[PDB]
């Protein structure tokens, strides 16, 4: 038909991606239920959000001396860090980031575990300090059931992992064995999450910050919280502890059932750990790309798109990264540069249209354009529970840094929904979370 006629099906078949602010509301609404219910005993084991209490009550002052490594686990990269700390000056820091193969990350525990120590052994042969003895923080990014700082279990893999024997065991003792079985002299860790780990490198700066947000290849955020309310934490006896949420598992019950489309059901069909991670699959990087593919995919097979042809690329999973949405997004109405050069470069689509462009764009529009959102409304939630008068939020993951629009968005939704009386702001965590988990591990 008209080009125009073929972009308003697009519109028609997107709309279901067009939310309102009322149905951001309730998101928010239906999430803070599932919170609450997370931290009470008789009801977490029927909440998709968790709540795990992370048993880092007391964030880092600055006060912390001495000299800890930091390994960062689950995120973009594998990153392996190494502190000082003299409370004093600014914590002294030195890094590397690793490749991980893709087959340790689904091949035994026992393999991932060794492949951690064995690189950790090069940067501390190459910067020339390995008898010396050390503290390592532990960033697990995964959902871990934490008994104390030192012992963490695996709850389950989300992402892009699936290694076998390391569900169900505690991770701490896993790495423990393998730094072992390299002579490393490592006397501590302590499992720390990447929010919580964010959380404390924000506060280390900002006296304010009571929140740790990430959003990058997934979703979650972590928050300080009365640990009088922690009922799984038992009666204890200091007033708060960082509570890790991961919320990526909401929707896991039926919440996002009425928001959720069939472009999200048959990319959650079709990923590693189908049905988990619900509500990160709506927002999170590793997934908003396979969004954009999907509702390509189905363009396509309706005869609008490619004029009905796929090509190779696209018939891969993963085969359109979330990094093209980062160029896709910096076009204006009459310019659709970075989107026909990602089509015709990145995937190699043969024949290309401005249609064909146009509605790719779209397609990007709305999927990233809700993805924030969605973010955000989550930050009001959280906003709405913590309670504080003044939240300062940490932040971090690709889709906030390489995304244009992505915070300038989400914070928008926050707005809308924030306690009318909280001021908040949002405060990039950039030195990551090493900086953040060496000084939890000072005490370990
Ligand atoms: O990378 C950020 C988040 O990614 C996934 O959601 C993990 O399950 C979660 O533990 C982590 O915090």
């Amino acid at each position: 038909f008209s080009d125009q006629q073929l972009f308003e099906k697009v519109v028609e078949i997107l709309k279901p991606f067009d939310l309102s602010v009322v149905d951001y509301e309730e998101i928010c609404d239906r999430m803070g239920e599932s919170m609450r219910l997370g931290l009470q005993k008789s009801t977490n084991e029927k909440s998709s959000i968790k709540m795990f209490p992370s048993y880092v009550t007391k964030t880092p002052n600055g006060t912390e001396t001495g000299n800890f490594l930091a390994l960062d686990l689950g995120g973009t990269n594998y990153r392996v860090l190494s502190v000082t700390l003299e409370g004093g000056k600014s914590p002294r820091i030195q890094e590397r980031t690793y490749c991980i193969p893709a087959e340790k990350m689904s091949g035994s525990g026992t393999e991932l575990f060794k492949y951690i120590a064995e690189t950790l052994a090069d940067f501390l042969e190459n910067n020339g300090m390995k008898d010396k003895k050390f503290d390592l923080g532990f960033t697990f990014s995964f959902p871990c059931v934490q008994k104390g700082l030192t012992h963490a279990t695996l709850v389950r893999w989300t992402k892009g992992f699936s290694a076998d024997g390391v569900e169900g065991h505690n991770v701490a003792e896993l790495l423990q064995t393998e730094l072992d079985k390299r002579e490393l002299n490592v006397k501590c860790v302590a499992v720390v999450n990447d929010t919580v780990g964010t959380l404390a490198s924000c506060a280390l700066e900002d006296p304010k910050c009571a929140v740790g947000l990430i959003v990058g290849t997934g979703t979650n955020v972590a928050y300080i919280e009365d640990s009088s309310k922690v009922e799984l934490m038992d009666g204890v006896k200091e007033p708060e502890v960082v509570i890790n949420t991961e919320w990526g598992a909401f929707g896991e019950k039926g919440e996002l059932d009425c928001w959720r489309t069939q472009f999200d059901k048959s990319m959650d069909i079709d990923s590693l750990h189908p049905g988990k991670q619900l509500y990160e699959k709506m927002v999170s990087g590793m997934y908003l790309g396979e969004l954009v593919r999907h509702i390509i995919v189905y363009l396509v097979e309706q005869k609008i798109l490619f004029r009905g042809d796929l090509p190779e690329r696209l018939k891969v999973r993963n085969s359109l990264l979330t990094r093209y949405l980062t160029d896709v997004e910096r076009d204006p109405a009459h310019l659709l540069y970075n989107t026909h050069y990602m089509l015709t470069d990145d995937l190699h689509v043969p024949v290309v249209e401005p249609i064909d462009n146009r509605i790719v764009r779209y397609a990007c529009e709305m999927v990233v354009k809700r993805a924030a959102y969605l973010a955000g409304a989550g930050i009001a939630c959280i906003l709405r529970r913590i309670n504080r008068s003044e939240v300062t939020v940490g932040v971090d993951g690709s889709l906030y840094k390489f995304h244009p629009k992505f915070c300038e968005r989400m914070t928008d939704m926050v707005d809308k929904l924030k306690p009318k009386n909280t001021r908040f702001c949002l405060r990039l965590s950039e030195d990551g979370s090493g900086k953040g988990a060496a000084a939890i591990a000072a005490s370990c």
